[PDB]
RNA sequence: UGGAGUGUGACAAUGGUGU
RNA sequence: GCCAGCCGCCUGAUGGCGGCGACACUCCA
């Protein structure tokens, strides 16, 4: 096994910052709890209705076996007790009723004794005695924490919706927004902290599906529909309840929860039934109030003043995209707001009154963590001509007015394919385009000498292939093809596919309405990416100002897997590796490969690494002495496999390109998905209307691992939101790394991402392996060997950022 | 397909089981 | 334990081919 190291040190880099953080201290107790094992007959039972079979054997068999003991439930298996049960430690059975008279089932439920969960254990992994945090402890005070929410509330995977108090949020025809908040158990040195965050979703309006059919065909009452529907209004209504589920309440107190299917086109009175509206005049005494509605339809092969909706049904369905900007205005909060509406829901929650958690001796302060954080240093950019203009990125970011690049391509044969409408892309627009561009280009030291030798219409997927092969074969030295777009279209796979796998040949693509009209931010960045295509090197890290890292060979290296969605038989998983190949880094050279579906190990990554080393050395004439792996999107359980794995295949790798090859590595894991929020405690220090903390904000105390080395770093300006700090978790480290030495070169190296002036919030290298699958995923748009030879990049541009 | 960011979206950590 | 969801298009759900590896919002010289 490969265990991380621990933190070598605190930092102390950067101007400090005071901060506030989205923990909470709890205060746990050094006694032991106890784990129980339970299984309910039958088994066929929603985890909420579990809940409730649990909690009647509580009150139930209250002076037989537990008391005053108030237990905590998982919801399918687990029982915990803060005292030892009397059953010892052998199974019991018990039969447990339930109520509610018009449905009555017994069920046989089980209680065995599973283990003895020390958290004296859990304090000694927080104050580092012991290195590693028992997860199964964590389990058992995440369960504790959250038994009383998932019966009071809707549980929606980790976090938990209600519907507001009074003025609901309403979205558009049946829905509205219910606030939640996401809950989980995290250690931190000395302490155990609650992670809270708010959340919202969409929920269906516990409303009788009269009041739906208004909202959603717009009437202002009922009454407006004194005509049959129209044929689009079925349709409409159709799409909106297809699979919801109603309650026929024509019933007495006794209730229904029915799902529902389709409507018909019969209003009641003209459906033959072997009517339904004569039906409901003679089976049951209820003379229909609106003989003019349809059906619906139930299941597979119903009046709407008989149903009505299920309350709670969490909107699976798609919004639409004006119930996604309403979302977005509920959601979207600046960073004050946000913190204040978290302080809200901790201080209104009410953690130190919930019965269970006191019956364990916990207690969960009402103010977020303090945290001293340290904004870190930014580097400079040294940019390239007569000038030699520095860039201090201000707030994340910079712009290229009056600045070459430090290496800038002269452009002198190039071609337009205009796969627009010339009706639509005049050739009016395609003159002032290159024009504007040209006179971009030569501002920023990529100057195009002179107009296309080539520029023509075309259409369809089928002209791109024979087009680009006339033009590799009419035009000798075709540095580049200009691909103008009209949007959405299967023409630019296949000029990918062309151009990067078959030909190898380099493309730039732009969409009409950058065509029609100009500015000069979108041209820049366009010249950007156009130069780095064409091998330019846009900017390098001022070189003294960089880390000690770099006084020896070091390759970056940036991973990722990404994964289509779930139920696709094969569509393998692309994973994706990028390696730098100079010492500025500015020059990434990538790699692919396809592998099982949903699965998150690079099966293939010795090869991978192998090819990069090789251009490494190629390009460098040097080997690296130290090799730097950013890795993207694995989870803490995740990482005793990945590191097993990659970590032997980087080693491999090395020696199989020598012998006694034996680099350090350093095996860095990114991950963006989490629930962690940091803001400012001084409004001063708040940056843009957002109020986010600045770029380069750094943390590593408080709320990060008690022995590993984990750190956020916020690298990046937030501009609407809060902004979602990255984290990073060091998992292997030969290379005795510091603290500050390891955090500064991942800010460094998050402003050397070539397609834009700022800093972005994961290093260049982890951000390229992202773009490098997106790149692979359009490859295959068209055997397992059948795709991994699809997703084959061309000799010629495997030398060029591509993916760019 | 100029580009960055943050909201929703991952049904492994979830959810169904009288016309 | 058995089961898996949503949206399109065609035959007009008795099937078949595609998406949800995205959409949305904010913001740049
Ligand atoms: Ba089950
Ligand atoms: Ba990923």
């Amino acid at each position: 096994a490969f265990k991380p190291p621990p933190r070598p040190d605190f930092g102390t880099s950067g101007r400090t910052i005071k901060l506030q953080a989205n923990f909470f201290e709890m205060d746990i107790p050094k006694i032991d709890i106890y784990h129980y094992e339970l299984d309910i007959k039958p088994e066929k039972c929603p985890r909420r209705v579990n809940r409730e079979i649990v909690e009647h054997m509580v009150q139930h068999f209250k002076t037989q076996i537990f008391g005053d003991r108030k237990p905590v439930f998982d919801g399918r298996k687990n029982l915990y007790t803060a005292m030892p049960l009397p059953i010892g430690r052998d199974k019991v059975e018990l039969e447990v009723t339930l109520p509610g008279e018009g449905k009555d089932r017994i069920f046989k439920v089980s209680i065995k004794w599973v283990s003895c969960v020390s958290l004296q254990a859990l304090h000694d992994a927080l104050s580092g005695r012991l290195p590693s945090v028992p997860f199964e402890t964590i389990q058992a005070l995440d369960v504790v924490m959250r038994h009383l929410p998932s019966m009071r509330y809707t549980p929606v995977g980790r976090s938990f919706f209600t519907a507001s108090e009074g003025c609901s949020n309403p979205l558009g025809g049946g829905r509205e927004v219910w606030f939640g908040f996401h809950q989980s158990v995290r250690p931190s040195l000395w302490k155990m902290m609650l992670n809270i965050d708010v959340s919202a979703t969409a929920f269906y309006k516990a409303q009788p599906v009269i009041e739906f059919v208004c909202e959603v065909l717009d009437f202002k009452s009922i009454e407006e529909q004194q005509k049959p529907l129209t044929d689009s209004q079925r349709v409409k209504f159709t799409k909106e309840i297809k699979g919801l589920k109603v309650e026929i309440t024509h019933c007495g107190q006794m209730k229904r929860k029915y799902r529902v299917c389709n409507v018909t086109r019969r209003p009641a009175s003209h459906q033959t039934f072997p009517t339904v509206a004569q039906y409901f005049k003679d089976r049951h005494k209820l003379v229909l109030r609106y003989p003019h509605l349809p059906c619906l339809q139930v299941g597979q092969e119903l009046p709407l003043e008989v149903c009505n909706i299920v309350a709670g049904q969490r909107c699976i369905k798609k919004l639409t995209d004006n119930q996604t900007s309403t979302m977005i205005r509920a959601t979207a909060r600046s960073a004050p707001d946000r913190q204040e509406e978290i302080s809200k829901l901790m201080r209104s929650a009410d953690f130190n009154t919930d019965p269970y958690v006191r019956e364990f001796g916990i207690m969960v302060k009402d103010e977020m963590t303090d945290v001293t954080g340290r904004v870190l240093q930014p580097p400079s950019i040294l940019y390239g001509g007569r000038n030699k203009a520095i860039a201090t990125p201000v707030q994340g970011v910079w712009d290229m007015r009056n600045k070459q690049f430090h290496t800038g391509i002269e452009i002198k044969v190039w071609a337009i394919a205009c796969f627009a409408p010339q009706r639509q892309c005049t050739e009016v627009h395609l003159k002032s385009f290159t024009e504007q561009l040209r006179k971009i280009s030569r501002d920023a030291g990529m100057p195009i000498q002179g107009q296309p030798c080539f520029c023509k219409y075309a259409q369809g997927a089928d002209s791109v292939e024979p087009m680009f092969r006339h033009l590799k074969n009419t035009y000798a030295g075709l540095q580049l093809v200009v691909v103008i777009l009209p949007g959405k279209t299967p023409v630019y796979a296949e000029v990918k596919r062309v151009g990067d796998t078959v030909l190898g040949m380099a493309t730039q693509c732009v969409q009409m309405k950058n065509v029609q009209r100009t500015t000069p931010q979108t041209l820049s960045n366009l010249c950007l990416k156009i130069n780095v295509k064409l091998g330019g090197v846009n900017n390098i890290l001022l070189p003294q100002g960089r880390p000690p890292v770099f006084q020896q060979p070091v390759i970056f290296l940036g991973a990722d897997v990404t994964h289509p969605p779930a139920g696709d038989g094969k569509k393998p998983s692309i994973a994706a590796v990028v390696g730098s190949m100079d010492a500025h880094p500015n020059r990434y050279c990538a790699t692919v490969r396809v592998q099982q579906h949903r699965q998150e190990i690079i099966q293939d990554l010795a090869a991978m690494v192998r090819e990069l080393l090789i251009q490494f050395y190629k390009s460098t004439r040097f080997k690296p002495t130290r090799i730097i792996f950013y890795r993207d999107g694995v989870s803490e359980g995740q990482f005793q496999q990945v590191l097993h794995h990659e970590l032997l295949a980087i080693r491999e790798a090395c020696i199989k390109l020598e012998k006694d090859y034996q680099p350090g590595i350093t095996f860095i894991v990114v991950q963006k998905r989490h629930h962690t929020r940091l803001f400012c405690t001084d409004k001063n220090e708040r940056v843009g209307k957002s109020g986010n903390i600045p770029a380069g904000t750094t943390v590593d105390t408080k709320i990060t691992h008690p022995t590993e080395f984990d750190f956020y770093l916020c690298s990046h300006a937030g501009i609407q939101g809060t902004s979602r700090p990255s984290h990073y978790h060091v998992l292997w480290d030969d290379n005795r790394f510091s603290s500050d030495e390891l955090q500064i070169l991942t800010y460094q190296l998050c402003h050397t991402y070539v397609r834009c002036t700022r800093s972005v919030s994961i290093p260049a290298p982890a951000y390229y392996a992202h773009l490098v699958a997106f790149r692979a995923r359009y490859h295959l748009v068209d055997d397992h060997q059948a795709l991994a030879k699809a997703v084959q990049v061309h000799q010629d541009t495997l030398r060029t950022m591509y993916f760019a």
